[PDB]
C-alpha cells in the first residue's frame, strides 16, 4: 500500500537525505522544487528567501550564476536551514568515475561542500556513481539518477531507463531517487523528481515539454515538480510557488487517499 | 580514404573542422592532450612544453582550482604560438534552453575561449539547438558523444546511431564525434577517442584502455585523446612525443 511521505521518511532502507527531505515535504505540506535559473546572486538568495516557506528544495545552476563565490552558497545554506528545504546542484555529472570525483569535489564551485542533492546521467556506465560516491559518502550527500528527460527527442526511454532504475537500486547507498517524468522504481524508498512542469499546456522554442502538476504527481505518481519558468517569469514568484505548491500537494493526497 | 589536408578541402567541412585539419598534417600530430590537472601553472606549462606535439589540449575547466580568465586568455595565446585547438569537455546534457547559458554565461563563459566542446545527446536535439544559439555567432565547433569508453557504457547500438544522425543534421556546428571507432562514414566529420594508453589496463573506476594503433589504425578513429598515459609520466614530453609518434603511424599505415 501507498505510504505517506511522512511514512517513507521512516523506511528501514531509507537514506538521511531522503528522509530529511520527506519529513519537511510533509511538515511543510509541500513538493515543490524551485529551479532558481537566475543568473544574479541577488535575485537568487531573494528568491531562496522568499519563497522558503513554499519549497521542499531549490534546485541550482551554479554554472549559470555570473557573480558566484562560496560565500554566496554560505548565505544559500543560511536560507535552507531556515526556511526547511534542500539545495540540489543540477550538475547532471555525465562523465568517467575518475572525472567526475574531482568536478564534484572541487574547481571554483567546490559542489559537494554545498549541495545536499546532485544528479548524473547514466549513460556511462555506473562508474560515475562510484567516482561520485567516493567524495559523496563521506561528505553525507546524496544523488538523483537521470532515467527519463523532458525534452523533445529524449533518448532517455526504455532500456536506457529501466539501467538507471537497476543502477540506483545497486547504489542506494548514495543515490536516493530520479530525475524522471514518471514513477520508474516501484521501491518507496527513492525519490521521484520531475521537470517539465507547468501549469497550462506548452513548451519552450529549445525543445521543453510541460505537463501540469497534476498530470505529473496525480496521474504519472511522481513525489516532487521542478519548475522553473512558471514561477520565475511570473511577476510575483512568491504567489506563482504557492499555485504550484497548492497543486502538486493536492495532487499527491488525493493519490494518496 | 583521404589525407587530414584533403579532408580540411572537403566542400561540406566546418572551418573549425578545417583549421584542426590542416594544422595535424602540418605539425604530422593527431594527438590531444588531455590536460586533467588542478593548477594553472601546470596546465599552462604543459600547454607550452608539449604544444608543438598536439593538434588539440582539452581541459576541463571545472577542475582547475585557480581557474580565472586570464589563464584562458594565456592558453590561447600558447595555442595561437603552438598551433594547437582548445577543446572544453564540458559534457553538455541539459534542455537547450539550459545548455545554452553554460556556455556562453557564469564564471567560466566557455564559448569565449573554447574552439571546440562536446555535448551528450541523451537530451533530444535541443541540446545542439541551445549550443548552437550562442556558437554559431562565435564561429565555435561541437562534438557529439557517440560512444564512451567506461565500463556499462549506454552509448551503444540505436543511440549511437541517434548522435550520428543528430550531427549529420547539424552540421553548420558539429564537427564530429567523441567515440571509440569511426561511427560516421562522411569524411567531413572528425573522430576522436578517448581510453587510450600504450599498455592494456584501465582505471579502479571504470576507465578502458585501448592503444594507439587499435584505436586510429584498426577501429578508424581520427584523433587520441590521452591523460593519465601523459600526465602522470616523469617526462611529459617524451610521453607525448610517443603517443604522437604512434598516433601518426596508425594513420599513416590506414592510409595506405
Ligand atoms: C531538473 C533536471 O534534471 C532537468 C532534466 C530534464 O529532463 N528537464 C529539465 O527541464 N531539467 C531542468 O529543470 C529546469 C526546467 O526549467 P523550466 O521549468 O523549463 O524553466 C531547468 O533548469 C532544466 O535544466
Ligand atoms: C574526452 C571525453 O569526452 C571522454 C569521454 C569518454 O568516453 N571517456 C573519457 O575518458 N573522456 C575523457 O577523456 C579523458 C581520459 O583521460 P585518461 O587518459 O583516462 O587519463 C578524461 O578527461 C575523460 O573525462
Amino acid at each position: 500500500m501507498e505510504l505517506s511521505f511522512g511514512a517513507r521518511a521512516e523506511l528501514p532502507r531509507i537514506h538521511p537525505v531522503a528522509s530529511k527531505l520527506l519529513r519537511l515535504m510533509q511538515k511543510k505540506e509541500t513538493n515543490l522544487c524551485l529551479s532558481a535559473d537566475v543568473s544574479l546572486a541577488r535575485e537568487l538568495l531573494q528568491l531562496a528567501d522568499a519563497l522558503g516557506p513554499s519549497i521542499c528544495m531549490l534546485k541550482t545552476h551554479v554554472d549559470i550564476l555570473n557573480d558566484f563565490t562560496l560565500d554566496v552558497m554560505k548565505e544559500l545554506i543560511t536560507l535552507a536551514k531556515c526556511h526547511e528545504f534542500l539545495i540540489f546542484e543540477d550538475r547532471k555529472f555525465a562523465d568517467i568515475g575518475n572525472t567526475v570525483k574531482k568536478q564534484y569535489e572541487g574547481g571554483i564551485f567546490k559542489i559537494a561542500s554545498w549541495a545536499d542533492l546532485v544528479n548524473a546521467h547514466v549513460v556511462p556506465g555506473s562508474g560515475v556513481v562510484k567516482g561520485l560516491q567516493e567524495v559523496g559518502l563521506p561528505l553525507h550527500r546524496g544523488c538523483l539518477l537521470i532515467a527519463e528527460m523532458s525534452s523533445t527527442g529524449s533518448l532517455a526511454t526504455g532500456d536506457y531507463t529501466r539501467a538507471a532504475v537497476r543502477m540506483a537500486e545497486e547504489h542506494s547507498e548514495f543515490v536516493v531517487g530520479f530525475i524522471s517524468g514518471s514513477r520508474v522504481s516501484m521501491k518507496p524508498e527513492f525519490l521521484h523528481l520531475t521537470p517539465g512542469v507547468q501549469l497550462e499546456a506548452g513548451g519552450d522554442n529549445l525543445g521543453q515539454q510541460y505537463n501540469s502538476p497534476q498530470e505529473v504527481i496525480g496521474k504519472r505518481g511522481s513525489d516532487i515538480i521542478i519548475v522553473g519558468r512558471g514561477i520565475i517569469s511570473a511577476a510575483d514568484r512568491l504567489e506563482a510557488a504557492e499555485m504550484y505548491r497548492k497543486a502538486a500537494w493536492e495532487a499527491y493526497l488525493s493519490r494518496l487517499g
